[PDB]
């Protein structure tokens, strides 16, 4: 175990191998960690557990740190399998130990573990739990961030905020603190995490953070459930969340597509050239959805002021990977972004109009579409390049 | 080159490495071949070419077989890149050589190659082309099988039908004839080809085959553009096409799903058990779309009387791989099939109803949906197993 601060001990699990989260919809290219914490004052408190995969290691490591019978309280901020997965294994040894969680958490814990006989203690925002030596735990409900059962736990005196998923990231390292790891990799994983997970709940992020700041509680460290512990200027991740929640966008345009014979690809490249020669201020990224990392694309969309999506017509409908990605964007609910559909067809086409409608359903402000027949010749590529010019001028943040 | 029959020579290209067709939407697990044919009578006729990738090999191999200036006519049954890709390379050496094709083919050839100055000869069904020695070519238009430009070429005397894509399959082997290869692998690739490509055009297959048979033309061999040449009982593939075109279905049910925490998976397994214990006549297949071959799933759907599709609710919508697969099935237009949606959710759900609607849009006759909250307990698994019973009884081809 590792000492976080004073009597706070890290008893979590590092995961160097993990590459698949949420089935296969979140790629963790730099692994992850599942942070669990043991506070040892007059009372002994365990905050969260780990993924069920590492349940046998978690309990064994916990035994080496403390006698299981000496654990007074267990706090579950979040009952997702990556934090409450080892709960059944633990409660098998100490079935009488009280569990402090939200009312919604009782539903989610019982939903996964099927042990309603456990001793649950419903907490709400403002409720306190004394652990001795002048210190206490303060609970703050954070529903739909990102689950109905989500909450945070604040420790007085030591001034440590256990925020669980919030402000966390999928980044594995032997070092525990934020000032001990590579800043670029840390930032990338942080923004990747928010873009793919917390984007649809951005409207709830700002008022909740404002509420927490209203409590006037000092924060020396922010102990998340994923990745590093923020100790050096810990509120930097809070400020990033405030910026990211305000319908974040840079002067950036993301282009992604799928293709069978590279006809749509040639259209995408021509559009990009038109943009770059019209507005040098705009950053342009191009991805083939069949050949690229899906979560990297979505992170770029989150950063972009607008997107262009390409697809060829196949059996009167759009390419499936495009349809799948559009469905996902419909759930992430991006705001204040614009979009334009394009692609090639053989005869009757129809997939571009179909795509344009579904992008509109996803919440994008739609511009005119761009269509081409078979492989674009020099004249057709001019039209594609002209489309990029028209898009650049329309989506301009500032004149010229 | 290989002698097909008399003066008919195979001058195509084998592709052992190929794994991706139509972008990445068709996996060729056993490679493929691109069959081109050179007929040498009084006139010399080249039928189709090969993929553009092998253009330099194709021309060089063609030179070794015959002087390029001695080629009288070029026949293009189909202008898709895997058959007409090496055309520009060839016409650069012999620009005056006439091209015989459909009216729609002029649009598709020029669409890919941008050389409208080529000498095109529009042919329609019934048109003939004498090549000497009492032999001639007879052209038969096959629009939307699978392209608007598609046609077949029949050679009199030798009685060889050049059917291009039709009756072909993606199967690579050193041996050229159907009686020289593994029958099981051949059948599998044949059915895989029809299910993923020709299913939406099944209504056109039967009348077209009926029309061809009406011509009373003898067929000794069927030389496709993909895979083996049918010489031993060559009409067996024609009969399979007739069976497959009649809204083909066996006593079979396909179940596929995507999941994040295996909750939906446990539902799928319970449903299967309920079916198998209710109707022993039914064959059941289960696939995880994120972990399985997409084209194998679709081949099973083609063979199935009905399907069950599972998904969890993620950001109020369905899993993207499921959305993508449903979009593709909407294009394949399966007929006379039934479906049932299922899956797990956390709180409000909604993805199952969303999926049920889109399956209905895909043409499936929808039965009642099955829903569960979090991880199904013993009581919930009974309900899932009961759902399988209800489905089995409803979809029964015969009583009991
Ligand atoms: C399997 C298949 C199905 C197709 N279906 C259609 C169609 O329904 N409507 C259409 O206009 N073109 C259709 N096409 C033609 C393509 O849209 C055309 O070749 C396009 O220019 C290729 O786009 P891409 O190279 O960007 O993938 C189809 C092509 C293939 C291979
Ligand atoms: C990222 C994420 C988003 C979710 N969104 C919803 C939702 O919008 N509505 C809902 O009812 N449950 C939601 N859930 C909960 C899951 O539907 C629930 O855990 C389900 O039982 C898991 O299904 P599975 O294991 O088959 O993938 C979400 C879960 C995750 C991880
Ligand atoms: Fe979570
Ligand atoms: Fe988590
Ligand atoms: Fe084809
Ligand atoms: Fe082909
Ligand atoms: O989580
Ligand atoms: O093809």
């Amino acid at each position: 175990s590792i000492v976080v601060k004073n009597n706070i001990h890290w008893v979590g699990q590092r995961d160097w191998e993990v590459r698949d989260f949420h089935g296969t919809e979140y790629k963790t290219l730099r692994g992850s960690s599942y942070n669990s914490y043991l506070i040892r004052e007059e009372k002994n408190v365990l905050i969260d557990t780990v993924k069920h995969k590492f349940s046998r290691e978690f309990v064994q490591n916990l035994r080496n740190e403390i006698d299981l019978a000496d654990i007074d309280y267990i706090v579950i901020n979040h009952a997702e399998e990556d934090h409450a997965g080892a709960l059944t294994e633990l409660m098998a040894q100490i079935p009488d130990t009280p569990i402090y969680c939200t009312a919604n958490a009782i539903d989610s814990i019982n939903g996964h573990h099927h042990h309603p006989e456990w001793n649950f203690n419903v907490v709400k925002t403002g409720d306190t739990l004394d652990i001795g030596n002048g210190k206490q735990l303060i609970f703050v409900e954070t529903p739909m961030l990102h689950w109905p059962d989500s909450m945070m736990t604040y420790l007085t005196g030591d001034a440590v905020l256990f925020s669980n998923d919030a402000f966390g990231q999928h980044y594995c390292d032997e070092h525990l603190f934020n000032d001990e790891v590579d800043q670029t990799e840390l930032f990338e994983q942080c923004q990747r995490y928010y873009a793919n997970i917390l984007t649809p709940f951005s409207r709830l992020v700002t008022p909740k953070i404002t509420e927490i700041l209203g409590f006037n509680l000092p924060v020396d460290m922010i102990a998340t459930s994923h990745g590093v512990v923020w100790r050096d200027n810990p509120t930097q991740i809070v400020e990033l969340y405030l910026k990211w929640a305000a319908d974040y966008q840079e002067d950036r345009i993301t282009i992604f597509y799928d293709t069978m014979y590279n006809n749509t690809r040639m259209m995408a490249d021509a559009i990009a050239q038109g943009i770059a020669e019209t507005d040098p201020r705009v950053a342009v990224k191009i991805f083939n959805v069949a050949r690229s990392d899906k979560n990297e694309i979505l992170t770029n969309v989150f950063r972009s002021k607008g997107v262009l999506v390409g697809t060829s017509t196949m059996n009167n409908v759009m390419m499936p990977k495009i349809a799948g990605l559009v469905e996902e964007m419909t759930g992430l609910r991006f705001r204040n972004k614009r979009a334009s559909a394009f692609g090639s067809h053989g005869w009757s086409g129809g997939a571009v109009d179909r795509l344009s409608t579904r992008l509109q359903d996803a919440g994008f402000e739609m511009s005119l579409s761009l269509k081409a027949k078979w492989r674009p010749d020099q004249d057709a590529l001019k039209l594609c390049r002209e489309h990029g010019r028209e898009i650049a001028r329309q989506w301009a943040l500032a004149p010229l």
